[PDB]
């Protein structure tokens, strides 16, 4: 371990060197304002402060403008020629955000400009130069060159000696266990890609030792039907420690070992391992110890080039089907063995590579060089498609260095929103030195937001009972490359985190009319804190906070009494910070349905389709705490049921009159029933296939403008189960009437278009899901949710057949008064 961390820290400053501190495009200094490539790249209006003008510039803006375009036409309205003006010295921030608008984009693919529009808010920019920008988030000279702080031999296939080992004995026995358990014994299991190569075996079962409650002795030897020879380089043995009861046996706790180290050198001597239960134990297994160290050695190169081949019609039609298969999920065993034997034809459809490595008949040493000799002649695959090499099941490390690869032309952008699973994905590679940290630590460096979101995540893996010390040395090796000025900003946040979660603590003790006076004086804390330090909001980091504001502070008086923490910026072009802070609760599976359904909003816009959805930021800070993002002027349906149902009796008019009187003007209201319309099929199609089906008065939302969204997120993936529902006043909103209207056919429309558009990145939403199941969410356990998903998305189905499908879940959503309809 300590071999590996010091190579992995020669390495990191290795990448470091690739970094310096005087290059501004991968050390800038400032967030990057984030963007969304969205496709038909219609005006919208931007006001932008300069330098010297008491007012700010308006003016009418083509969305498909790039930024630098954008800036010469605010140039333009103050110089009367471009000729001595310094153009490539501007940008173009977000009033009141430290953020920078990226010049190379359009002015519509931001996504501060695409929420303004759904809003129809004031977009509200700033001209200034890169001199008095904000960058004191910049790494120094200084950081760039500190450190980082966190005989003989056999070649493998020439060793026939079978796997053996000796598990001794386990040091550190509680006494809460010695009172429990009588005895106890290990499962030893070993697996390669995720899977095990052969039945697991059990140890004998034994007490506790004569004159030692601490110690569990074995001294068993324990014998594998495998060689040294037939071992994967990646293979790792598994031992479970099973406590029976004296009074089911129940599992203690689990360690794992790699069989070969990160120098290829097979493990030997006596080896020491650490399981958790709270507490530290210690096991220890004794593997043989030659005269002679034993290295595994990679088969040697073919070299090859393969046009010259037999052809048919049969097969190629069968083939081809299996090529525009949905995903590698459920492929029969036949249908593996035939897409192996022909996959030298595959070679001109890339993506279908994870298919043809899961239809492997094994990973013996001997058939290796053949299919390495086939990964180094295939095209490069996209980088969502190399997602599923990352898995578990694909533990080569040729394979997943080449998928890193190929994954290195993703943008940061999509990348941002797609870091949860990379993270889960290190679990995978068993090395701590890998590809894919590095590729990770490599974007982290070159983009402050990806090393933000990142430090937060690795911060959430540490509470991992069995990977929780490799997510440590990676969040070191993080914060290390990071820069003293992001890690003192860093620290400022959690000390907040920190701070505002005592609050909430005490605010759901206390009770009563001893709580808002409860808030009011242990906010003194926090308040203290503002008033040494300045700093940026976790949800949104180019928010900064200056001050609290004690007076619009308040609770929700709801289930898990959440924090309305309201904070003064600290730019006066800007507004008053918002933001929830919630104790208690988990936010991470809250996080995983909004990422799914920010990625479905990313997938229609690309294919020119704007549901108008409401795409709201959360974060897990710790242990079942975060802050979530407040959506303004927005009630729950039964709200708006409730204070309507007081003055009116007409069951279907509740959300029209509660639209109609924040939208009177006719056009107003007509903008509203359309924003209504999209974002309600959006939110139906999401419904159905991410499993929603709590959706009930509380958990669906309504903005003022009409949008409808999700904020509760409880039964995710409960396809055990009407998917979703259209009562009547929706309908009534949708239609503008109490009778059908063409409006309801674009609604169906609408769901189907973006049903189908979904069910084309089936694959896409498998491999997202599959990654997210080690993280530990209650109803994400196994593959078997995700077949769930699949069956919801009708991959072997046409897209019009699709469209039928959804067509009669929506007349079955509308119940009793779908007779109304065609």
């Amino acid at each position: 371990q300590n071999d590996e961390v010091a190579a992995f820290c020669q390495s990191i400053m290795k990448l470091k060197t690739k970094f310096p501190y005087t290059d501004h495009c991968t050390n800038p200094g400032y967030l990057l304002s984030p963007v969304t490539v969205q496709r038909n790249m219609a005006s919208v209006k931007v006001s932008i402060e300069i330098e010297g003008l008491q007012l700010p510039v308006t003016f009418t803006c083509d969305v498909s403008s790039t930024v630098e375009i954008i800036i010469m036409q605010a140039l333009c309205w103050v110089h009367d020629d471009l000729n001595q003006v310094d153009v490539g010295s501007y940008i173009l921030k977000v009033c009141g955000q430290e953020e920078v608008l990226q010049n190379n984009h359009c002015l519509g693919s931001h996504e501060h400009i695409q929420n303004c529009r759904k809003w129809d808010t004031e977009i509200k920019l700033q001209l200034l130069t890169l001199s008095a920008m904000c960058q004191n988030l910049a790494r120094t000279a200084e950081d760039d060159e500190a450190p980082v702080d966190l005989r003989n031999i056999k070649e493998a296939w020439t060793a026939t000696e079978q796997l053996q080992f000796t598990v001794y004995a386990a040091h550190g026995i509680s006494s809460n266990w010695v009172s429990n358990y009588e005895k106890y014994y290990l499962i030893c299991s070993l697996s390669h890609n995720g899977k095990d190569l052969f039945k697991p075996i059990q140890s004998k079962k034994v007490g506790t030792y004569k004159n030692a409650a601490y110690l569990i002795k074995w001294d068993e030897l324990i014998i594998f039907p495998i060689q040294i020879s037939q071992l994967p380089l990646e293979s790792v043995l598994h031992l479970t420690l099973f406590g029976v009861l004296n009074q089911g046996p129940e599992a203690l706790g689990k360690v794992s070992l790699t069989l070969f180290d990160f120098k290829r050198f097979l493990t030997c001597g006596t080896k020491l391992a650490y399981l958790w239960t709270s507490e530290r134990i210690v096991l220890q297994v004794d593997f043989p110890s030659p005269a002679f160290d034993i290295i595994y050695t990679s088969p040697q190169i073919d070299r090859n080039i393969i046009k010259l081949e037999t052809l048919e019609s049969d097969i190629k039609g069968k083939l081809l089907d299996i090529i525009h298969r949905d995903s590698s999920f459920g492929l029969s065993k036949e249908d593996k063995v035939f897409l192996w034997e022909n996959r030298y034809y595959c070679l001109k459809h890339p993506n279908c590579l994870p298919k043809i490595l899961a239809s492997a008949p094994n990973w013996k040493w001997a058939n290796l060089a053949k299919t390495y000799s086939l990964l180094h002649q295939w095209p490069p695959l996209c980088p969502l498609a190399a997602l599923e090499l990352l898995d578990a099941k694909f533990a080569d490390q040729e394979v997943r260095s080449l998928a890193v690869s190929w994954m290195e032309a993703i943008s940061d952008d999509e990348l941002a929103d797609l870091l949860p699973q990379f993270v889960q994905a290190l679990k995978y590679e068993i090395y701590l030195n890998s590809s894919l940290v590095r590729f990770l630590l490599s974007r982290a460096l070159g983009n402050i937001q990806i090393a933000h979101s990142l430090y937060w995540l690795l911060k959430d893996a540490l509470h991992d009972t069995h990977f929780g010390s490799r997510y440590e040395h990676v969040l070191g090796a993080l914060l290390s490359v990071g820069g003293k000025g992001l890690r003192e900003e860093l620290s400022k946040q959690m000390k907040l985190v920190q701070l505002l979660g005592g609050v909430a603590e005490k605010v759901r003790q206390a009770s009563g009319s001893t709580r808002q006076v409860v808030l009011q004086k242990s906010m003194e804390r926090v308040q203290s804190f503002f008033l040494r330090n300045k700093c940026r909001l976790p949800l949104k980091p180019s928010l900064v906070a200056k001050e609290l504001n004690i007076k619009s502070c308040s609770f929700f008086s709801s289930n898990a009494m959440p924090l309305k923490v309201t904070m003064v910026n600290a730019d006066p072009l800007g507004e008053e910070i918002n933001v929830m802070f919630k104790v208690g609760e988990d936010l991470r599976q809250d996080m995983l349905a909004l990422q799914m359904i920010k990625i479905m909003d990313k997938i229609w816009l690309k294919e020119g389709l704007d549901l108008r959805m409401v795409i709201f930021r959360c974060l897990s800070t710790g242990r079942d705490r975060g802050m979530v993002e407040l959506v303004p002027a927005s009630d729950t349906l039964r709200k708006i049921q409730v204070e309507y149902g007081v003055t009116g009796s007409f069951k279907d008019k509740p959300l029209a009159e509660w639209l109609r009187k924040y939208n009177p003007s006719e056009e107003e209201y007509e903008k509203a029933s359309e924003n209504f319309i999209y974002s309600c099929a959006g939110c139906c199609v999401a419904t159905y296939v991410l499993g929603i089906c709590d959706r009930h008065n509380d958990n669906i939302m309504l903005r003022s403008t009409g949008h409808m969204f999700h904020i509760d997120f409880g039964k995710f993936l409960g396809h055990a189960q009407a998917p979703f529902v259209l009562t009547s006043d929706m309908a009534y909103v949708i239609n503008g009437g109490e009778k059908p209207t063409i409006r309801f056919q674009l609604f169906v429309d609408l769901c189907c278009q973006a049903y189908n558009l979904i069910r084309k990145q089936t694959n896409l939403f498998l491999n997202l899901l599959s990654l997210m199941i080690p993280s530990g969410l209650p109803e994400l356990t196994s593959i078997q949710d995700l077949k769930y998903v699949r069956d919801a998305l009708q991959p072997q189905t046409t897209d019009a057949e699709a469209t039928i499908f959804f067509t009669r879940l929506i007349e079955s959503s509308l119940g009793s008064i779908a007779t109304k309809f065609n």
